[PDB]
């Protein structure tokens, strides 16, 4: 399993536990936190997070493109980590 550090703008931040083969929002409501959700999909963009350290499978997801994936940016509906990470939430409105 892998330790997703979820940092919000706001100043918190969680650690929760995913494994590779489970979904990061998914992941994060069992442990209870509060995330932005529309979809669930992977072709909006309610759910974005930002990517700031490790490595994440978007391979799912279809809203983002190649560019936008590669900057970080991760629809956490669907992503599903592959090694301990730190990702930034409630990133809709900073999408570029
Ligand atoms: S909630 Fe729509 S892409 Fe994740
Ligand atoms: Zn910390
Ligand atoms: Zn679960
Ligand atoms: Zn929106
Ligand atoms: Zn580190
Ligand atoms: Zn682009």
């Amino acid at each position: 399993a892998y330790s997703i550090t979820l940092r919000s703008p706001d100043g918190a931040e969680e650690v929760v536990q995913c494994e590779e083969d489970q979904y990061i929002l998914e992941a994060a409501e069992d442990a209870g936190l509060d995330m932005p959700s529309s979809c669930r999909a992977g072709a909006c963009s309610a759910c974005l997070g930002k990517v700031l350290e490790g490595s994440v499978n978007n391979e799912e997801q279809s809203f983002l493109d190649d560019d936008q994936l590669e900057e970080g940016w991760s629809l956490l509906c669907v992503a599903m980590p592959q090694s301990d990470c730190v990702i930034l939430t409630e990133q809709e409105d900073n999408l570029d």
